[PDB]
């Protein structure tokens, strides 16, 4: 079967080898489906990334093609950048842009972003997930771990192994898909689904950026599944620290009932996205900064 699943994968990535024009590979991150490397490619001094993924340690294989799909086709200004893939030995190799600002986990961790920044980090996520799920894609992994950064603060949506399309053939998803602290109620009770699940999880990023942890991080997955299934949408540890305008966007993130979740389009217009400062206030959060 893995050698079944080598052979298709040949036949829809690049040819060739990376190995031949990179050099210096250094591990910087591991992710849910493999580990990324940065690497200086030789003839420009130019540093890349370099996701690699081992065909045999994935839950689901199929899903790898994910990473092709999006490169062909969804590529845009908010969107992590991919420029090659290949297959190597045992593993998938995607060469792609390097965001030398790191993930906003690393800031929401060890920093306290004020909603100058918050807008601006929301308005650059929406204006990705508007353009992908017009065209029926669907995240699946939204949360601080898929957002990064370059030097001067621009916002880019990455690690799509896990998303899906929803067309008029297929207007629902099924699958249960994501991490456990950040998946919407709908998903969670095994409901048909669609692109609505990407809010309620930029919902709880927005949590991730005001009181640096996701509900219920400190339980066990399996039972913050169960209390995010049965409980009303989880709240804010202090209420007091934040502007009543984010709390108003908040509440049209965390919304239940997904037919009355705000969509994507309609929360670019909300009035808290008019705090957004611009790349450059995002700058001094990061580690090399601070
Ligand atoms: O920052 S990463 O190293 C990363 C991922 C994908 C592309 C990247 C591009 N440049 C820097 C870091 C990148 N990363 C590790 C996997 C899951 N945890 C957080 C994301």
């Amino acid at each position: 079967s893995h050698e079944q699943f080598r052979a298709a994968l040949q036949l829809v990535v690049d040819p060739g080898d990376p190995r031949s024009y990179l050099d210096n590979f250094i591990k910087i991150g591991e992710g849910s489906t493999g580990i990324v490397c940065i690497a200086t490619v030789r003839s420009s001094g130019k540093l890349v990334a370099v996701k690699k993924m081992d065909l045999r340690k994935q839950q689901r294989r199929e899903l790898l093609f994910n990473e092709v799909v999006i490169m062909r086709d969804y590529q845009h200004e908010n969107v992590v950048e991919m420029y090659n893939s290949y297959l190597v030995g045992d593993e998938l190799w995607v060469v792609m842009e390097f965001l030398e600002g790191g993930a906003l986990t690393d800031i929401v961790t060890h920093t306290r972003m004020n909603e100058e920044q918050i807008a601006a980090v929301c308005l650059a996520v929406l204006q990705a997930l508007s353009v992908l799920h017009a065209q029926g894609v669907i995240h699946r992994d939204i949360k601080s771990d898929s957002i990064l950064l370059t030097h001067d603060g621009r916002v880019k949506l990455s690690d799509f192994g896990f998303c899906a399309q929803v067309s008029k053939e297929v207007p629902r998803r099924k699958s249960l898909v994501g991490t456990p602290y950040w998946m919407a109620p709908e998903l969670i009770s095994r409901l048909p689904y669609g692109p609505e699940v990407d809010i309620w999880s930029l919902g709880i990023m927005v949590i991730e950026m005001v009181d640096g942890e996701p509900p219920y991080f400190n339980e066990p997955p399996l039972k913050a599944m169960k209390m995010i299934r049965d409980n009303l949408p989880p709240r804010l540890k202090n209420l007091h620290k934040v502007s009543p305008s984010l709390k108003g966007f908040l509440d049209r993130l965390l919304v239940r009932d997904p037919a009355q979740r705000a969509t994507a389009a309609e929360l670019l217009k909300h009035p808290f996205l008019a705090k957004a400062g611009p790349p450059a206030s995002i700058v001094p959060l990061m580690r090399q900064n601070r």
